[PDB]
């Protein structure tokens, strides 16, 4: 059984290098996310959550993530360099696995999210005139900065920003919300994942996880993917969800 | 087959039985709600959604309501008195149901609710201390006047003046959300309507959708009962929910 | 030179009339404020913001307050029992003023509101109908829990759980905000403090400072009295203000 | 007595010219604003609040402006094509002026800005790390989208959308509120127009009114400049200042 480990910075990697020897795991260090990754039989993130974005734009078949927060929160990770050998230990030998669905949108085929995927103008400070549209119905025609189309995973990122819900981990759905909308007034949507999204803005551009974007002009969809982001099993997801948030800063 | 039209006021009263009687239906005239609606086939509520609220708080086994929006806003209704006659033809023919889920609390054992449970002071302008925990894991705690248990469906009454999201009708689900939280920062949260939640309070009052109340000190639980609410089905729920939504006064 | 002070607790009281005395002050200790303490030439707070409101609402003309919080945050002390010494001496040495307008409603003529005049309904769980009216023009009409006018020293009390922007304790202005507003769009409005506010409601219930209260029915009107409460200047009040706004609770 | 009439289309522009000639106002035509325009008695404006900023961009000394909305909501205009004739005579007769402030950055010396001055992040989908001080203390520090510093005329602009309060038009403020902050808590602040605003932040654009920009990276401060933007007197701005802002979008 080998096992892949990315980090950022040099950090704690020689600890962790040594605990998953310990436990007769081979190991590889990776300097940046590659492709490669799909090869190994689960991968150590060694980061923060913007590190476990990063390398799941690498994968499309998903091996499971354990991932070490190395920073502030970590919605996404498991622990941090003061507990992870208990709970590394505890992950590669119950082998408990967990999934979260990962979107796509019509302008970038090949690309997956975890979070979301946001509709922005080119240039800043310039509003769009952003159309929305779910299984054919037209439900909203707004002026904006942008417009967020987010899973439930990303209800703590951008939409969380843009005055959106938190909404549970094991509650699937998508989280429809603008971006300083000008209108007197607005509310974030949370309708059904299996829902088809439709996008309509001019001079836009396209944005998935903050990694991948490409320039577009028209109509965009979005919808659930076949290839979720695989994690361990956190026994305590649900539990630190409420005190992981109100520490976001 | 036999329907009971319940009424607010009885100024359709008339047109609608000699609807319900061209569609061969023994019909029979409630002013006010009550426990002998259980014994019909399918309820007919003449006014708004406030009436088909009242009239649920008489249902525990809950047959088929065809609701006429007497109004402006009408969430729960199926059409108004301009066009009733045609709607209320299809759903009888058909005869296709729709459920959604209610709610209980431990407070008031026999007492459902579709919208949502509610915890506020007994005194205006004056706050409780509230805490909140589900499933078992402490959630918040929060000073505040009030704070607000709601299904998807209540999404849109209550919980939606406190800023809550507006959600989807077919997406089951706990809105958990303070009414005027004295704090920095806070956030309503979205939950899987399959955990239980508990408040605890004291000096306050519960109500179930706005009309049964009591007082209590301590903690109650809230959770998912087996008592739907029962409606003919709307095609266009998920359609006209938006539109709905923005007139929303 | 005579001074009172007034506590909630026996907390520090102690050595706050051993401060006073080496600063050949007469004392007179007050269990609970008294119409008495105008005759004083200055009040001494211990206790919260709360003490002071209930100070303030039994002054007509008010003499320096200097207050001294024992609790978490208090935006209307000038220090706490760590440090009440040195500011007590430099205040009183000094002895220079500050002043914040109190406002008046028609309800309760002899009342003043140093926060603010707030309409609720009667009972809990009900919404009422609010129209208001600022210098004769009509501005909004709208179903709420209640609807708070503010001053700049309020907006960090009331009108903050409502939803409403912190304005400094210099910039003079009322603060019109809803509780729980029943509405698709809705905004906090703020205008001059010179102009005439009016509040029409019925089955309400008008509180001021959350002190004193009136059942009423109909139309209020609130404006600037003539009685300001009166505190020693605090140097650093703006400085202080956002890091205490941050830790409300 | 000359004046410059200043027009985005053909429009009106005839009737305007011989609504004037028929006042004996000498005129000119100018399809896009010039720095000329200040040798003028006033000026007459053609579309909407647009049409105003932009004008503004091009005077330092500003004589006073007449505006006719081409579009839905004109909080800036003084009257319709529909009317326009009417108001004109009044206010050309009566020449009653009104003045608002306008700030200036130091990151662009000679422009002014009626709305606002806002720090965007130069990328799109790219957070920057916003540091704020008022009057030499530290108020803020947090990552968004952007900041914005609006006046009380700009409350109704980028401001409002981002989620800020409705300033009256007569009570001189600044609005300090971020862009999609991403943290816990956060709150507008409204503090007054006489203190120096000082915004810290690194691979950012300013902008003022959305008209001009530069790339800067430190530190930017704004201060209330000694050259308001002139209109002549609009009698009921206070009173439809709440009704055009309930039909924003
Ligand atoms: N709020 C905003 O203004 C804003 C702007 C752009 C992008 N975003 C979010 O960040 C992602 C793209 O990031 P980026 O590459 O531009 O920069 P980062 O990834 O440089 O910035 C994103 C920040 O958000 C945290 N984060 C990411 N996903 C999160 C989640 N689900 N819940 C809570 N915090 C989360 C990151 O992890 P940390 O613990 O790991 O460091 C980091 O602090 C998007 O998926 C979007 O949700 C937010
Ligand atoms: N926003 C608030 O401040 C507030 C305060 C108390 C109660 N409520 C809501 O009203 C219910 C209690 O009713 P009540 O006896 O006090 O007064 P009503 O029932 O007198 O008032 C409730 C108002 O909300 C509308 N409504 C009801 N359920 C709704 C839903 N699911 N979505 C959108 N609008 C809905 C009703 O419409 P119809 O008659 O008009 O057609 C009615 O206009 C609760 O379930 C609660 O959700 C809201
Ligand atoms: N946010 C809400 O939901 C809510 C509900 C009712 C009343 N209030 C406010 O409470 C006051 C009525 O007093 P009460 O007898 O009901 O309660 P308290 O005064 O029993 O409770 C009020 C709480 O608010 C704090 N507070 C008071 N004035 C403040 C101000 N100007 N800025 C920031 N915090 C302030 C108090 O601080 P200390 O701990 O220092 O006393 C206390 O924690 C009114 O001024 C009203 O604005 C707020
Ligand atoms: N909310 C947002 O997302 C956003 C984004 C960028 C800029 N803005 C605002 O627009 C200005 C820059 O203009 P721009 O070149 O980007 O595009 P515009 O000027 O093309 O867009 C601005 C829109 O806002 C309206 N507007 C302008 N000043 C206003 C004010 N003081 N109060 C209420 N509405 C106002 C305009 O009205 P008319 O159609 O009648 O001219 C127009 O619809 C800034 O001063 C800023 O306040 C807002």
């Amino acid at each position: 059984m080998r096992a892949a480990v990315v980090y950022k910075t040099d950090g704690h990697v020689k600890r962790i290098e040594e605990a998953l020897k310990r436990l007769e795991v081979e190991v590889e260090l990776f300097n940046q996310p590659s492709e490669e990754l799909e090869n190994f039989d689960f991968i150590v993130s060694v980061g923060g959550d913007g590190t476990i974005l990063r390398i799941l734009q690498k994968l499309k078949r998903c091996p499971p993530i354990f991932g070490i927060n190395t920073g502030r929160v970590g919605l996404l990770t498991h622990a941090s360099p003061e507990n992870f050998e208990v709970e590394l230990k505890k992950a590669v030998e119950k082998f408990e696995v967990e999934r979260f669905p990962r979107v796509s949108c019509s302008a970038m085929p090949d690309v997956l999210a975890l979070n979301e995927i946001a509709v922005l103008s080119r240039k800043p400070a310039k509003m769009i005139d952003v159309a929305l549209r779910v299984d054919g119905v037209e439900v909203d025609r707004i002026r904006c900065d942008g417009f967020i189309v987010a899973t439930q995973i990303g209800s703590t990122g951008y939409a969380f920003s843009a005055g959106g819900p938190v909404v549970e981990p094991y509650l699937e759905c998508f989280i429809l919300i603008p971006i300083a909308p000008f209108r007197f007034g607005w509310k974030p949507y949370v309708v059904s994942m299996e829902r088809k999204i439709e996008v309509i803005a001019e001079k836009a551009i396209v944005v998935a996880d903050g990694q991948k974007s490409v320039d577009f002009d028209g109509e965009i969809t979005i919808e659930k993917s076949e290839f979720p982001a695989v994690f361990f099993k956190n026994e305590k997801r649900f539990r630190n969800l409420f005190g992981k948030v109100r520490s976001i800063g």
